[PDB]
């Protein structure tokens, strides 16, 4: 049975745990064996929960960051329903009194027993809320419908809990010998190396000397660091890069000079080197695993005669603010000096004289540490900062978890992309991040869900392969049952993968109607209907995915062949019916991104009472070059809908008429006038989320409208500017907010206004943008490589300037656009 699950986990993860053995490595061993037993003790406490608690793990509420509605209630057992009229303002356990009053009147007869299950869905309505603040409740307001609930015993959800069970005195300088190498190419070759602590160098470089592409080569010599090794600091990471001259780049690679248990290393190493695109400080610390075909260096790490990092009992043993809000030689000074009235009196600094603090100086670092043991908690903005390259120091990083551990589930869920990014830049596999991570996702299933799809969809990665993988095993050895949830949805992953290809092949041999017949057989067949159906989204652990509807599958004609997947919920309705993309052959971290950005957008801009009627939809990599996109119902591109074909509704004496016409046939009446509402609150969002990100090549097939008038954006693959990307203003879009009107200033300037609080609310929080993108750096997204690129975002949200002077920058911009409006 043990057998079972290990072939299972193995299967899952995309790879064989008898990898990690056959690796006959100490830290992979002890990384297995604590995280295992991390994660098991998690899944114990997860037993004897409350069903409440429970409720909380499996479900996690949907909230939103007087008027009475109607509701159909109805119980497990039968299929009789009741319908309630109440207020958005009640609790839902208000509503579940009703429920039971009805019940007991019908029946000829405890509402704490119970919680509401949204129809069809992974979710739950309870706690101490109003029913307007659910998503649900919220959703269901405003595209009209009824809210749809099941009264849920509270014997029924413990019965699913039930179901789910299982040192100082070295002075002389240091310095590696570079002994030989194995590599192959093109003219003379040269090694560098450098000291580095994050970012900066504790020291010089130095080269090697000029010998031919020889080899297979050698050069048995001491390579001389101008620092003593009493000064390393606990993270001294040892970076290398080859290549040729009479420049050219051919490898790197780098190395942590402690091991991962403090003691330094001695003596001999050879190293897998990774090809180039010279010093990479920013790589990973474990080799290439392409052992046969990598480059290899041997070096030597001399032997001073074990020792350890000193432990921190040792440690602890051992004009002003104007420029404070880029610092001189003297400036540094100061801080430096006044290091301790930082602590005192301003720790929200405590980065800035971190940067200033001598890391290549053993007896400043003391001093720093020292500081550091007793700095107050900071503010999770500042704690996201902490996590970034620039602090590799791992008492730092201890702290920034610390700070972090504060982070709400939702906040944490609105973060998790970068975190996991991040681990990228750890030295070791046990680290502060993972345990959290692992903690925090053992205990949110909706966070394990999302961790998990983040780190498997890496796993084509040779520089993450082990540590996400690692990852990944721990995890399911805390949720044995999830595992299984998700072997479901990795099984129509790899379906999905296979008629993706069929399509690829017959569309280029076929029209498209048999293409789209032979599809469907093919979907017919039981192995699929079967790996296809019941199943939980991968976009959404909320969403049921239950019978695929084959007559409605299809797939669109554009390069890859995205895959169109339709499902239904008899249990669900019409909320059950849903659709998922499928796509295969293109990146989608660049889309996923971008839509995290926006939705943050839409969060800050609702923190502040501004509701731009957004359309956050899911995008999710899954894989290599594969993952999906949800559907959006009931929506049309602009370019669709502007090819003013005849014999239907939207007939229109002049191109410019098409869109509103469409939008007339689909909202009659007094309904037209909030369609407009909608398509103008959402525009100006759009509008000034793709001005802000840099997001050029929107035109009229990447622009999207649903039939309540709320437009969106689909297919961002350019962003940051990587073609300065003008504000945009469509004509098109204008005709629409202004009613149809050639002149409307009265609807237009409101528009404007719209686009002035977003752009100022988002300036606001500028900060926490530049520090998720600084966390995204860690990606290797070409768009998001270096310092221009965010310096990008610092001039589009102009965030140097005073209010008074980015807004009417900002209007330039703009009437800038308008102008450009014909």
């Amino acid at each position: 049975v043990k057998k079972l699950i290990n072939s299972q986990i193995s299967l899952l993860i995309g790879k064989g745990l008898h990898e990690f053995d056959s690796l006959r490595d100490p830290e992979v061993n002890d990384f297995r064996t604590k995280m295992r037993q991390f994660c098991e003790e998690a899944a114990a406490h997860r037993q004897q929960l409350g069903w409440v608690e429970w409720l909380q793990y499996s479900f996690p509420l949907q909230l939103e960051p007087n008027r009475a509605l109607l509701v159909n209630v109805k119980f497990e057992g039968s299929e009789e329903s009741f319908t309630f009229q109440v207020s958005t303002k009640d609790m839902p356990l208000a509503l579940m009194a009703c429920a039971l009053r009805k019940k007991a009147t019908v029946f000829r007869q405890q509402p704490e027993e119970y919680a509401l299950q949204v129809n069809g869905r992974h979710e739950y309505l309870y706690g101490n809320y109003p029913l307007c603040h659910f998503q649900y409740i919220c959703s269901c307001l405003h595209s009209g419908l009824t809210p749809h609930l099941t009264m849920v015993h509270s014997s029924s959800i413990l019965a699913m809990r039930d179901e789910q069970s299982n040192l100082w005195s070295l002075e002389q300088p240091f310095s590696i010998e570079l002994i030989e190498g194995r590599k192959v190419n093109a003219m003379k070759l040269v090694v560098q190396a450098g000291l580095f602590h994050g970012n900066e160098m504790l020291c010089k470089t130095v080269s090697s000397s000029e010998v031919n592409v020889c080899s297979e080569p050698v050069w048995k010599q001491r390579l001389e660091f101008d620092i003593s090794v009493c000064d390393l600091p606990r993270m001294a990471r040892l970076c290398f890069a080859l290549y040729a001259v009479v420049d050219c780049p051919i490898a790197w690679a780098n190395l942590m000079l402690f091991d991962y248990k403090d003691q330094l290393k001695t003596g001999e190493r050879c190293l897998y080197m990774w090809p180039s695109v010279l010093l990479n400080p920013a790589g990973t610390v474990r080799g290439n695993p392409n052992t046969e075909s990598a480059a290899a260096l041997v070096i030597y790490l001399p032997e001073v005669a074990p020792v350890y990092f000193p432990a921190l009992e040792k440690i602890l043993e051992l004009l002003r603010e104007i420029l404070e809000r880029e610092l001189y030689e003297h400036e540094k000074d100061l801080v430096w000096k006044m290091r301790h009235e930082v602590q005192e009196h301003f720790p929200e600094a405590l980065a800035r004289l971190l940067l200033v603090t001598k890391w290549n100086k053993h007896e400043d670092v003391a001093q720093m540490l020292y500081l550091l043991c007793s700095w107050p908690e900071l503010p999770v903005l500042s704690a996201l900062e902490l996590l970034d390259f620039s602090f590799p120091d791992c008492y730092v990083g201890s702290f920034a978890i610390k700070s972090l551990r504060k982070l709400t589930d939702d906040e944490l869920f609105q973060y998790l992309l970068q975190l996991v990014q991040v681990l990228k830049y750890e030295s070791y596999l046990d680290c502060e991040l993972t345990k959290f991570l692992l903690g925090r996702a053992l205990a949110n299933r909706k966070i394990g869900h999302f961790l998990f799809w983040h780190l498997r969809s890496e796993m084509h990665v040779p520089s993450v392969a082990l540590r996400f993988g690692l990852i990944m095993e721990a995890y399911c050895r805390g949720s044995t049952h999830h595992m299984k949830v998700l072997m479901k949805q990795g099984e129509a992953l790899s379906k999905l993968k296979a008629l993706n290809d069929f399509v690829k092949v017959s569309s280029q041999k076929t029209t498209k109607p048999q293409t789209k017949e032979m599809m469907h057989m093919c979907m017919r067949q039981e192995t699929y209907m079967e790996a296809l159906s019941h199943l939980q989204s991968p976009l959404d652990p909320s969403t049921l995915l239950e019978e695929v509807c084959v007559e409605q599958c299809t797939f669109m004609d554009s390069k890859m062949k995205p895959l169109w997947i339709m499902y239904s919920s008899e249990e669900a309705g019409s909320a059950g019916n849903v659709g998922i993309i499928f796509k295969n052959g293109d990146d989608l971290r660049q889309d996923m991104l971008t839509l995290q950005m926006i939705q943050l957008m839409d969060v800050l801009w609702k923190q502040e009472g501004l509701d731009l009627r957004m359309t956050p939809y899911g995008c999710l990599p899954t894989g290599d070059r594969t993952g999906l996109i949800e559907v959006v119902l009931h929506s049309d591109t602009i370019a669709n809908i502007q090819l003013n074909k005849s014999n239907m509704a939207a007939t229109a004496a002049f191109n410019k008429d098409a869109l509103l016409n469409w939008l007339k046939s689909k909202n009659p009446g007094e309904a037209l006038d909030r369609a407009i509402e909608e398509f103008t609150l959402s525009c100006a969002g759009y509008c000034v989320a793709t001005y802000v990100l840099g997001i050029g090549d929107r035109h009229s097939d990447n622009i999207m409208i649903r039939e309540s008038g709320q437009l969106f954006h689909i297919d961002f693959g350019h962003f940051l500017g990587n073609f300065r990307v003008p504000f945009i203003l469509t004509y098109d879009f204008v005709h629409v907010i202004q009613q149809g009107k050639t002149n409307n200033s009265e609807k237009f300037e409101r528009f404007r206004g719209y686009c002035e609080r977003a752009y100022t609310i988002l300036r606001r929080h500028g900060l926490l943008f530049l520090h998720l993108f600084a966390l995204m750096r860690a990606a290797g997204l070409p768009e998001l490589s270096c310092s221009k690129d965010i310096q990008y975002l610092k001039d589009s949200l102009a965030l140097g300037k005073t209010e008074e002077e980015a807004l009417k920058h900002f209007r330039v911009k703009f009437n800038e656009a308008l102008r450009e409006s014909w």
